[PDB]
């Protein structure tokens, strides 16, 4: 358990180790946050997530 073995790398989403090292990104309609690791929904209604409303 090194980098994505190691807890998803910290990303919320998607996990890549390029040329060793994390490098996390989001799925379609998600922006990648300024830490380089939380996904930022850009619509109202985005893709994966249960309506609270």
């Amino acid at each position: 358990r090194k980098l994505c073995s190691l807890d998803n790398g910290d990303c919320d989403q998607f996990c890549h180790e390029e040329q060793n090292s994390v490098v996390c990104s989001c799925a379609r309609g998600y922006t990648l946050a300024d830490n380089g690791k939380a996904c930022i929904p850009t619509g109202p209604y985005p893709c994966g997530k249960q309506t609270l409303e």
